[PDB]
């Protein structure tokens, strides 16, 4: 096993299309978070509707539809193929920043002049449901046919609500199966889940992750077998080469630390490079960084 | 050894604009010579022009605003926002050439309520020196500070002007690629992407973006002329055709007349095979 010999801040966001810029622990420590991008095991299986590229990280394309109550798309997968519904909670890389209004740019995939762009305004209320294999929007352009575009920001539900992007979105209509990865619960004994955070316009200021997107086409690409209950990581500065901290990877597809107290992977350099050290027990125990 | 990505072509992103590829082909005059600056490293690992590792650093933009009297533009960055120092242009910086580019980009700052986006109207016309560090645009929004965002499409520069995403911009260049050998086609990725001209419709790139990550990741030596890769199906795990991978990092095909690597499928995965001469003969493809 090894993982991506790359320093932090050159690792892609896997819930959005951004660089990430540093670490951190969730003010709550026991908060346990259910994303359904950057999931992935270590021995490569792909959870939720992670994608394999970072370049299919919070994306969406469908072919536009027009009913009496407004328009949609009738989503496909990225590629243009079919949704597989039966195995996942929406197309692979779709958003899955929950709670928020969605607005997507988005272009006509066959294209001879004027702006090609489209921005579809997608609300998360009742009848959001793309796990059925439609969601609604509207726009102030007039976008039609085959539509394929990118999560461009995001916004409150309704005036004067906050924006949580440590929620995800209810893929269902209804007691509908979505086939949602599960959740991740710190794993106890003071460990912390790691948080990689990136810039992204939230309107009403950072978007976490639990894996790079890297580190996800790395495991899917190696197909490495478990040989341990979890994998010892040291986080090395790539100049100096020295160990700046321990972190723990498990099977499931989440890394941990043990937080100082008052501090966290937060403090560190955001350009060290992760490394594979050694397999080892669920409770090894970390020196706390 | 050296290897090349366990990933299927589908699942390969453009390393010229965010985008998956989703074919191969070779260029209608295979003479083509070709000086992208995004996609290019060498086997080696050494990134060349203005290539940066992730997917998500490709043509993209980020720097301050500045707005006087004068004019409006960017004294650009680097994405993280470190300074630029006077390569052609800060890494990830778009390579498409001879257009206009609309770039929308957000305010890193931002606390305010509202529409965060704003798109940036580039031109390659005389004060787009992004070697010096700066490029001018024009706006319908009012952008301030600090922004970082990315290409979002690509117009004509002129009235009835053609858009050719083969060019690049007159900005330290990573070289020219020349067609090698008796034969060879360079086959060029291909990503849909908004291109308002005719019937272009696409971007091409030399190396996937996966590509060159996993060349700097690995750090492999080269150990001889060039690199064998067999195109294969992951299911069957037929080989479907035989491809040339140079050191200086890109790769050839021998075509089959009247066609090519535009008709193979798109779920296929490289696979390192053997070092070869410099004139090792590929099976037509
Ligand atoms: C005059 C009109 O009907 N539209 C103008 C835009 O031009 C149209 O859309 C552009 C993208 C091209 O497809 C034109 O052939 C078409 O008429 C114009 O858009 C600007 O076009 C410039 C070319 O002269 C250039 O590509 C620029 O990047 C693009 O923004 C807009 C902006 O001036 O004005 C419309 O009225
Ligand atoms: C000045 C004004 O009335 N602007 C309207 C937009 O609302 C502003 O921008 C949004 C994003 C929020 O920051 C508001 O607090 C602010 O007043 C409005 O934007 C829409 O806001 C909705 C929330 O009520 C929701 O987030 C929606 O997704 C977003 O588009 C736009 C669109 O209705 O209209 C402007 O006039």
């Amino acid at each position: 096993l090894t993982v991506p010999n790359i320093p932090l801040n050159n690792l892609a966001n896997s819930r959005v299309p951004a660089m990430i810029n540093k670490m951190t622990v969730s003010t709550d420590q026991n908060q346990v978070v259910q994303f359904q991008n950057g999931r992935c095991t270590l021995e490569g299986q792909l959870l939720g509707t992670t994608p394999v590229s970072a370049s299919q990280v919070a994306r969406i394309r469908g072919k536009v539809f027009s009913t009496a109550s407004g328009k949609g798309l009738n989503l496909t997968e990225l590629d243009g193929t079919p949704y597989h519904a039966f195995e996942s909670p929406a197309p692979l890389g779709f958003p899955d920043i929950g709670a928020c209004d969605w607005h997507v740019s988005t272009f006509k995939v066959d294209q001879l002049s004027g702006d090609p762009m489209s921005r579809l305004d997608v609300k998360q209320n009742a009848p959001f449901a793309p796990h059925l294999g439609s969601i609604e929007f509207t726009s102030d352009q007039d976008p039609t046919g085959d539509q394929l575009g990118t999560l461009a920001w995001v916004s409150p539900s309704t005036s004067g609500a906050r924006v949580d992007p440590w929620k995800i979105p209810s893929y269902g209509s209804t007691t509908e199966s979505t086939h949602l990865a599960p959740p991740i619960f710190p794993p106890g004994f003071g460990e912390a889940i790691v948080y990689f955070m990136s810039d992204f316009p939230i309107v009403s200021a950072q978007v976490p992750c639990t894996l790079p997107q890297e580190f996800v086409s790395h495991f899917v690409e190696q197909q490495a077998p478990v040989r341990g209950e979890a994998a010892l990581l040291h986080y090395v500065d790539p100049d100096t080469h020295r160990n700046l901290g321990e972190f723990k990877l498990y099977p499931d597809g989440f890394i941990t630390c043990v937080p100082n107290t008052g501090g966290g992977p937060q403090n560190l350099p955001t350009n060290g490079v992760f490394v594979f050290s050694s397999w080892v027990s669920r409770y090894y125990q970390l020196k706390p960084v």
